């Protein structure tokens, strides 16, 4: 229908102003995200220097461990509850909401709350990720420049809010492709056509990523080395593993949803018990972060160690269980901060474990557990969040093990296929569902 | 629509188990078809090289069996297209794009044999054409056919199995799974309205397709380029400059192919016999060139590792670029079966290499390697002619494994699309589809 013929001849003509403004969004979200990340790090730092100041009296130092974190945690629970509730939890359900035009981007409130609130809960050493925070911060940045410059239209509101969020993923993980992919596979409205210019999201993601490289060059977030290739007669192991991730995904999805409810009892909704709960979780974490640091924190540190088979089978069973616990706690409590990255650490440990059984069950295959570690790494993403293409492309950008691309994709699909066949749902879709339903009811 | 949204969010990613199993089937068949296509094209280029040795003395006799061998295989492919499947002329990407708009018909009983055997002619003869088009149309048609055969009803199913055939078709062509999946969701899928295409199922298609390729292609890369040097932040501004160069060149290239499409239409007028004859003449020029200056002819994949590695003179790069622009325009604008996608990789590499060269001398403080610019230029003519930058970026990544080049690769790609937008240019597949949808009415 000729309408088409007119459309094909007018394809990819993004309004110059939407382009130039993406340049500024990415830049700002870039610096913001760098600053966030540098911030978080500095406080985990001080906490380490304070444990040295009191390095002798074991119960004293077990106390300043708890307290430095407990206090920082409360500052974050508080800052959210008092000024910006939409900035509790992840921030991706929220930004997805915004692109649907079913949630308000209150940038004058969320930027400072999420930034300094994230700073506390993360910097205190809680099991939460930078992924939600940075995407929320970035969409808000993008909304804020839309306002300030008074850009009018649907395309301008949707695009700038989108490039903002891709750039915030790009910057937090040094993952320009994964940034771009997360917008198209998860973030943009899933059930209707939208006017989100891709070339504009790209530009935003470049400037965001460059900013990261100005302040972070020479050191990568994960360094795993170059691992062995994967023989064709080995793949069916990767299928079995994605199946294991694909049954676990939904179960872990039930648990985050339920535990949200069961933590919502403890405080009833009340800013004083809610802040006091948060600093108990906060204290528990900063305490865990000294007596068994692998059960606490973001968990990036234990990834290269798991991938190189440097853990024993027991330690991995612990670390995994310990972390399912400290993940549900930290995230289902309402604290500002994601579940995304802490899934990276869970996916890795699960894999490495599976690889270890493969190595001893099939020595003819000449296996390396680190190759199951790397396929598992983003399998939880694929199985819970249900965004496999982004899960895969992200791990690719962080490990540089491209010869593993088939094992990674097979574990991915095996994950998303069993998640779907066991009634699980996209977690960030479930959360935005819960929030829209509790809204009109 | 808040209540419809809650209903919809909770019902997300629930692809009908039937469509998932079929994507598996489409994958596998496309994979095999792509491998068979790849091996068949290779066997003819090889026989042809066997004949040249059979006659390796008498130069004019050998310059003659060089011509006739291509000429015959060319005609045979032109003929099969004009006689049974006109839609299988050109690339086959505009076509499967049409089919995704429900504006073009997937006549798989006629296209599979025409595209396959007629591509085998034009590529195997040694013409300048890519595998991407052919294996994409082929793959989508295979998709259609398992749709018909199994009588799957749905709008989902038709678009899905049509999309997983195109994706499995690009994946198996380049050993590039990610590139295939991404080509669908950036370029192939209908651009101006919502659609019911399951990505999960396209994924399964792509997996199976790539596994088939690995069963019959293991241990030997399409492009080995080795690991190259990194790129420092103060190098970036140079890639942006290279993107811009591509960005103004992209559209200029696009006009020639459209133009050359017309000017060649005059030589035959529509006539199956001049067209076949002309095709066999073009063909014979290529098979001749393939012996007397091989880098000016054929797929291009051979001279990519060479260029990336600095082994060409600036005089050779300039020579190869111009002759190749010329022969790529001859072959694709003549409407033989075969795409323009892959030969744009080669053109791009060469152009970048050339730039890397001049960047190396002009700035020894930077410690450059021409090959980092060759690699950022590989998927750049893609960026500015075909305007699918996320695809050529992930494509090149998958084929050269040089991830540390990600920033310059992006940057150059973006630079290309922006200057391609800004100077009037359109997506090439979209402008070919359009000229065809418009012709659909022109004679009314
Ligand atoms: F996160
Ligand atoms: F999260
Ligand atoms: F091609
Ligand atoms: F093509």
């Amino acid at each position: 229908r000729r309408q088409l013929i007119r459309q094909l001849l007018e394809r990819d003509k993004t309004p110059l102003a939407i382009l130039f403004m993406a340049a500024v969004v990415g830049t700002l979200v870039g610096l913001a995200a760098v600053a966030f990340d540098k911030g978080v790090a500095w406080l985990q730092n001080q906490r380490m220097g304070a444990l040295v100041h009191t390095a002798d009296n074991y119960p004293l130092l077990l106390t300043v461990a708890f307290l430095c974190s407990a206090v920082l945690a409360m500052f974050g629970y508080f800052l959210v509850r008092k000024y910006a509730p939409e900035a509790g939890g992840s921030g991706i359900p929220e930004i997805e909401g915004a692109l649907e035009d079913q949630r308000p981007v209150r940038w004058w409130r969320v930027l400072p709350v999420k930034f300094f609130g994230g700073l506390g809960t993360l910097g205190g050493g809680m099991v939460l990720g930078r992924a939600g925070p940075t995407v929320q911060i970035g969409g808000n940045i993008g909304r804020m420049v839309l306002d300030i410059f008074r850009l009018k239209g649907d395309e301008a509101r949707h695009t700038l809010l989108a490039t903002g969020a891709a750039a915030g993923l790009a910057a937090a993980f040094n993952a320009p492709l994964a940034g771009i992919l997360f917008i198209i596979e998860e973030m943009r409205p899933q059930f209707r056509y939208t006017l989100i210019s891709i070339k504009a999201v790209f530009i935003g993601v470049i400037m965001s990523t460059i900013m990261y490289r100005i302040f972070n060059h020479e050191v990568a977030l994960i360094d795993v080395g170059k691992l062995s290739d994967a023989p064709l007669n080995t793949l069916w192991l990767y299928l079995i593993l994605g199946i294991i991730f694909g049954i676990f995904g939904p179960i872990f999805n039930k648990w985050v949803l339920g535990m949200q409810d069961l933590l919502h009892r403890v405080h009833g909704g009340n800013i004083t018990k809610w802040v006091l709960m948060g600093g108990a979780i906060g204290g528990l974490c900063g305490l865990l972060g000294f007596v068994a640091p692998a059960t606490s924190g973001g968990g990036f540190n234990l990834i290269p160690i798991a991938t190189a088979g440097n853990f024993s089978m027991g330690m991995l069973v612990f670390i995994f269980v310990a972390r399912v616990i400290t993940t549900l706690l930290c995230f289902s409590s309402g604290a500002p901060g994601g579940i995304f990255a802490p899934m990276l650490a869970l996916g890795t440990v699960l894999g490495t474990a599976f690889g270890m059984v493969a190595v001893e069950l099939f020595p003819q295959y000449h296996l390396e557990a680190g190759t199951f570690a790397i396929a598992g790494m983003g399998a939880l993403l694929a199985a819970s969040i249900r965004a496999p293409l982004t899960g895969i492309i992200l791990v690719l950008e962080m490990t540089d093990n491209y010869q593993l691309i088939l094992p990674m994709i097979i574990t991915g699909l095996g994950a998303t296929l069993l998640a779907q066949f066991t009634g699980g749902k996209p977690l960030y879709s479930a959360i935005l569902a819960r929030t829209l339903a509790k809204q009109e009811a």
